[PDB]
């Protein structure tokens, strides 16, 4: 009652990227139980962007399809909520690091998102804007330290064909104590689906649903 089949999302981000600072105002909105969901989103300040947008894009786990038999950590979370911090690391030695925290405002989540990004090559693909999207992705949920932590090899495609890789670790904290899983696999699929000439306004679309494992965790 508390999670509705449809909700929608209000997301506000303010970052760095090699120095550059901007922030980002959205909306969005989904069906947390069917693992669908979409957004629209605003550069508000340091528009438009110097770097590829796709890095900000998987900076919302409400909306994660579970199968009745794995306890969701993050819908159990409410209407409270939850925090994550994350690290990525990618391969040319970028590194974006997040806070983040998930509330349940006016019927509505309220993403709050700080991060800083640094040490991206200026002749690189984030920097020369030369990203085509992430591959979809397979996030590894594990119990630890009375936390659900998440890692994910991440695969950014690359205009020339190839792909730029992140591992990415994430620590995901329910705001009180809530029902832990076993360890299991959150498949993601996210789509920059429509975008202004400057990409300070763009539209998301994600797919999301939990499994089992089959092949050792």
């Amino acid at each position: 009652a508390i999670i509705k089949e449809f909700m929608r999302f209000k997301v506000h981000m303010e970052g760095t990227v090699n120095g550059h600072e901007f922030e980002i105002e959205g909306e969005g909105e989904g069906h947390p139980y069917e693992g669908f969901q979409t957004a629209k989103l605003k550069v508000t300040k340091g528009g438009p962007l110097p770097f590829a947008w796709d890095i900000l894009s998987p900076l919302s786990k409400a909306y994660v399809k579970h199968p009745a038999d794995i306890p969701d950590y993050f819908k159990l979370s409410f209407p409270e909520g939850f925090k994550w911090e994350r690290v990525m690391n990618y391969e040319d030695g970028g590194v974006v690091t997040v806070t983040q925290d998930s509330s349940l405002q006016d019927g509505e989540f309220i993403y709050k998102v700080k991060m800083r990004g640094t040490n991206f090559p200026s002749d690189g693909p984030v920097m020369q804007k030369k990203t085509m999207g992430w591959e979809a992705s397979s996030e590894r949920m594990y119990p630890e330290d009375g936390a659900l932590k998440g890692e994910i090899r991440m695969r950014l495609k690359l205009k020339d064909g190839g792909h730029y890789t992140s591992e990415v670790k994430t620590t995901y904290k329910a705001k009180k104590s809530v029902l832990l899983p076993g360890a299991y696999i959150v498949g993601i699929k996210l789509d920059i689906t429509s975008h202004n000439e400057d990409y300070t306004i763009v539209e998301q679309y994600e797919r999301s649903e939990a499994r089992h494992s089959t092949g050792g965790m």
